[PDB]
């Protein structure tokens, strides 16, 4: 899981 938020 990769949970990447900007």
């Amino acid at each position: 899981l990769y949970i990447q938020w900007l």
